[PDB]
Formats: C-alpha cells, structure tokens, sequence
C-alpha cells in the first residue's frame, strides 16, 4: 500500500478519451489499475494539491471556453468530483501549478499567465489578474504571437517564473506574503534567440533550475539563487532538430535529468547531473512511443512513465539509479491520447 500510488492521466478529448483517468500504479512492480474518470474537455495538464486533495486542471480551448477546473479527489477509490470552472480569459491553457494559495495558467494562444486564488474550500476564485507575455522571436510560424509555456514557483516561495516561448525569455514574478496576486519583474531573463522555451524545473535541491527548448531542441542549465537564474551551460536534447522537444524532468535523487523529444526519432534523452555544479553531460537515449509530450517518474525514482499521445499508452520504463538508463518493463497502459502523468503518495 506504501509503494500503491494514485495516478492521475490527462488527455486530449477530440479522440475517445472523455477526460482525466485515475490509476492506482504500483511504484515496486511497475503495475497499474484503472479506478475512475471524470469527464472533461481536453484536460491536458493537471496538478494535485500538495495534500492530495484537489486537482486542478485546464480545459485546453482555443476559444473563449478556455477554462480551469477545481476537483476534489478520493485517493483511495480514485474517484474525482468537479467543484467549479472559470475562465482563464486565455486560450489554450497548457500548464497549471499551485502552491496551495494560488493556482497559475500557462495560456498558450492567449500568451498570457492567469493568477487564481484559492478560495477556503479549495475550489477556484476567478483570475484575478492575467500578466502579459512578448513575441520578438524570429521562428515566423511558432512566435508570431505571444505563448506561455509554463508557470512555475520558485522552491524558496518567493518567486515565479514563466517561459515567454514567443520571446526566448523567462519572466520573473516576485510573490507578496500576504496578497496572492504577485509583482511583475522589470527584467526577464534572455536566452538565445529561436530557442521557445518551453517547461522550466527546479532541482531537488533548489540550487539548480533545467529548461527545455521546444525548438532549439536544447537543455538550458541555471544556476538558481533567491530569484536569480544564470545560464551555467547549453546542450543538445535533440540531435535531428526536429522542432519538437517536450518535457523535462530530474530523477528526485537529483543525479539524472531527463528530456523528452517529439516529431523525429521520439525519445527521451538522458544526462548525468554534476552534484556540486549542475553541468550535464548525455549517458543515453531511450527511443518511446509517438508523441512522449510528458512524463513523470515516481517519488521512489524506481519508474519513468511516458505519456505517448499518437501511441496511445503510457510506457512504464524501470529506471537504474545507478547509471540512469531506462528500461521497458512491456506493461503498457493504455488510454487514449496520454498527454499528463501526476501522482499521489
């Protein structure tokens, strides 16, 4: 029961999937077993509370029914409940994070972060205020308007920050104690031009901070310090340049970093971590199913999920703690258009 998590897969609704599908996966086997849904328009990225409670998830439209949703969950029957939706008067939401007193929304197509307070019972109070991203990027077709990509806290609760991916930039927001709308930076921090930044990670212990590039195809590596991120090194995630890179991820011991790649030769890149200097260096490659938009791995670091949209299933890869390689355990979950793995312990 320890090692028995809950496991929450979002989707895209187009195809047969009716919403958010719940699993209870064992993290010592490697073994899954399907306990519930809630129905809900495509719900392509989620996150639970910290206490396991709430999941709050998007409603990813390109439309003005854009939205946000507040669930409560039952971690031992699975089952979700919807409490309320409200607009995020920004299209395409694609990320959402929470620190237990605000939610946040990446708006793709809106190329805006929306800012949620949580009301006592945890359902959502309406966006509050919606803060404005950049488009200055030369890709004509990706950055001709704004995109936010991710929205995420800083491990010290001070700050947040937010891929400007139409920019090739990183928006610093500063947080107040007591108001849960926060203080947008005068500054932003620039990287190279065509890069589209896309998800951005913190370290285990928050000396570090990982950006994936959609389309230079690269890991950027911060160093991390009360609000400061300075690039430390640059390197290759995808050696095609497909244009098409997705999710990063460390292991929770911090040693290995993953990045996931899409379009070309899908797959996960796999780096060794330098424990006093946050440098990366490649240990290998893990080719997946079509599509691996996001993975995860379990909070034990034994398991890489990989949620493969055009495959249709959530490869479940043991990983070796020792050398960081993956392999496939063939157990295969099967939902339709994966495109967001979440736990809870």
């Amino acid at each position: 029961d320890q090692d028995e998590l809950a496991m929450l897969i979002g989707t895209y609704t187009n195809g047969s999937s009716k919403g958010i599908y719940t699993f209870r996966f064992n993290q010592e086997t490697g073994t899954a077993v399907p306990l519930s849904s809630a129905a809900l328009p495509n719900p392509s990225y989620l996150v639970p509370s910290e206490d396991g409670e709430f999941v709050y998830a998007v409603s990813e439209m390109n439309d003005s029914t854009a939205a946000l949703s507040s669930l409560a969950f039952d971690r031992e029957t699975g089952e979700l409940r919807l409490l309320n939706t409200v607009p995020t008067f920004g299209a395409d939401p694609c990320y959402v994070a929470t620190n237990g007193r605000e939610v946040l929304t990446a708006n793709y197509s809106g190329g805006t972060m929306s800012v949620f307070p949580l009301q006592k019972d945890g359902t959502l109070a309406p966006a509050d205020t919606l803060f404005q991203g950049s488009a200055t990027g030369p890709d004509a077709i990706r950055q001709a308007t704004p995109h936010i990509h991710c929205t995420v806290f800083s491990p010290d609760g001070k700050y947040i920050f937010a891929t400007d991916f139409s920019a090739d930039r990183i928006l610093r927001f500063v947080m107040h104690p007591d108001n849960p709308i926060p203080h947008a930076s005068l500054e932003a921090v620039g990287i190279e031009a065509d890069s589209g930044p896309r998800h951005l990670t913190f370290s285990p212990n928050g000396k570090f901070a990982y950006l994936i590039t959609e389309l230079s195809g690269k890991v950027i590596a911060f160093s991390y310090d009360d609000g400061c991120l300075e690039q430390i090194q640059t390197i290759t995630a995808d050696t095609v340049a497909a244009r098409g890179s997705a999710d990063i991820h460390l292991s929770p011991d911090g040693k290995y970093l993953y990045a996931s790649n899409r379009l070309k030769e899908d797959g996960i890149a796999i780096f060794a971590v330098n424990p006093e200097n946050g440098t990366l260096a490649k240990v290998g490659y893990q080719p997946t199913g079509i599509h691996p938009r996001n993975f995860n791995i379990t909070p034990n670091g034994k398991y890489l999920l990989a949620a493969c949209r055009d495959s249709n299933v959530i490869q479940v890869y043991k990983r070796n703690e020792v050398t960081g390689l993956l392999e496939d355990t063939h157990q295969d979950i099967v939902v339709d258009m994966p495109v967001c793995v979440q736990f809870v312990s």
